């Protein structure tokens, strides 16, 4: 159903813009979003939750070409953590 | 120090880079960001962790114009919500 993409990018202006982008030229739908800064570094973590889809591996190819994208992989996170998450923000 | 703005959208393909664009145009940095779909609706909760600047309220005014935000707010959360959830998810 739904799968969890986590990225390593850099904490610059913009960067949310470029990978969000991706999916909005392509009528992705986008559903749940964390991004939270790494502590002593000018990096971030990003996790997106997006409708698993045959398209979403060549997306991940064109996310990993983003200059400002260190890193983009599949399924790391606990697939529930945006629910354990809105439990306590909804 | 940082303040936290509270959106209401539409759960719809491109509407989180309508959002950030707005940052990403004036170099102006997103440093959290947590989007959670709305129970049994077709609306999202967003909320961004930002500098507090003057710029922000012209940055909110352009926010509030979009066709796809529903209401934007600021001070409603917990100033410290992004310390929150990285405790549990880094
Ligand atoms: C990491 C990301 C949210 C970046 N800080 C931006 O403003 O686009
Ligand atoms: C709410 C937001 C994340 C929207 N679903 C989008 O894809 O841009």
């Amino acid at each position: 159903d739904n799968v969890i993409l986590e990225l390593t990018v850099r904490n610059h202006p913009g960067v949310m813009t470029h990978v969000c982008g991706l999916f909005a030229r392509r009528a992705f739908n986008v559903e749940g979003i964390l991004c939270l800064p790494i502590q002593d570094s000018d990096k971030s973590h990003i996790w997106l939750l997006v409708n698993d889809d045959q398209r979403l591996e060549q997306m991940i190819s064109q996310i990993d070409k983003l200059e400002d994208v260190v890193k983009v992989q599949r399924n790391q996170s606990d697939p529930t953590m945006f629910n354990k998450i809105a439990v306590f923000f909804q």
